[PDB]
């Protein structure tokens, strides 16, 4: 074990660092297509004259964009009175996208509250919260990050463009690596769970029946490393957790952990390149 214990962790080191340039990539496309969608002439045309065939165009460009790039759940625009009036939905499993006239207004939401303190052409976010309809949770689950930028005509705002980047579509894309068989848990700056192959363990800080599921309160002497920020690993002599940080659209810290029980250890002792194949 011990040697054992100490190459698993090197190896899954490298694994998230792969996964963690993975995210800044991601977060790199997020910015440069929030910027085109804010600077677009679809958008311009709508805002100018909201006739029903402007809206049109612009509800289908929208559509093409959320199929193109998968990570949307939705891309709105909400005028200045937050009410919104532009809603594509796009949903991955199927890759339909298509607009809503379930139409709402969100003025009470906190994020909308923030995306009016921005300045008129300035892209910003919001922290990783699940989505509501009328205050009311959205089943599934469904924690978004979303980009907010108030969009102006001759410097009068019109109102915000806002894109929700799908949490569980880029766990789904990033979060296993089949070549190392390793699953990364995202666990927040608050320590609670927004990823993981375990679902009974996510959203601790909304779902009372799971309020214990926090890093803190789960590995409360490898918790101080991973608040730390540095990529390291600890061993318990229970569990291996290899982890590191990255800041994902985000001044926040989001935490990317491997956690091995020795059950799960003793068998990586196995691994052969006979059981990638092929599945
Ligand atoms: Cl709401």
């Amino acid at each position: 074990l011990a040697n054992n214990v100490e190459n698993t962790a090197k190896e899954a080191l490298h694994q998230l660092a792969y996964t963690g340039r993975e995210y800044n990539n991601i977060q790199d496309q997020i910015e440069t297509i929030s910027d085109l969608l804010g600077h677009s002439q679809s958008l311009y045309d709508y805002l100018r004259e909201p006739s029903k065939a402007n809206l049109t165009i612009l509800e289908n460009m929208w559509s093409s964009v959320a199929r193109n790039q998968k990570l949307y759940k939705q891309i709105r625009f909400l005028d200045t009175s937050g009410t919104e009036k532009v809603r594509i939905k796009y949903d991955f499993k199927t890759s339909i996208a298509g607009p809503s006239l379930i139409l709402r207004d969100k003025s009470a939401r906190e994020y909308f509250k923030y995306a009016q303190s921005l300045d008129n052409e300035q892209i910003s976010a919001w922290g990783i919260e699940l989505e509501r309809d009328k205050g009311e949770l959205v089943y599934p689950l469904s924690p978004s990050l979303r980009i907010l930028m108030p969009i102006s005509v001759n410097d009068v705002r019109q109102g915000y463009l806002v894109l929700n980047v799908d949490i569980e579509y880029l766990s789904s894309l990033l979060n296993y690596s089949p070549v190392r068989d390793f699953h990364i848990e995202l666990v927040k700056h608050k320590g609670f769970y927004i990823a993981s192959p375990d679902e009974s363990r996510l959203y601790g800080d909304i779902i009372p029946e799971r309020s214990q599921f926090n890093f803190s309160n789960m590995y409360p002497d490898i918790w101080p490393r991973v608040v730390s920020e540095q990529a390291g690993y600890s061993y318990s002599g229970e569990h291996l957790i290899a982890f590191s940080s990255i800041k994902f659209v985000s001044n926040e810290p989001l935490h990317l952990i491997i956690d091995l029980s020795n059950e799960q250890l003793s068998k990586r002792a196995t691994r052969d390149i006979n059981d990638l194949i092929q599945e």
